[PDB]
Formats: structure tokens, C-alpha cells, sequence
């Protein structure tokens, strides 16, 4: 059983600096997202 469903909420670590604002924004993996 190899399941995975962990979406990137990011695709781009730019994403993040909209979510966590610019400079803020780490993308953890291209998975999740994590703020500065």
C-alpha cells in the first residue's frame, strides 16, 4: 500500500508568498506550504 494524496498547495514556492506574503511563503516539498 503506497498511497499519496498530499496535493501541492504550492506548485511554485511563489504561491506561498501570496499565502504567507512575499519572502514569507516556504514550500515544504512542493507538498505543503509552511509561513516564514
Amino acid at each position: 500500500n503506497a498511497p499519496e494524496f498530499t496535493q501541492s498547495v504550492c506548485e511554485r514556492n511563489s504561491d506561498c508568498d501570496h499565502f504567507c506574503g512575499e519572502g514569507f511563503g516556504h514550500c515544504i516539498r512542493g507538498m505543503y506550504c509552511a509561513c516564514m
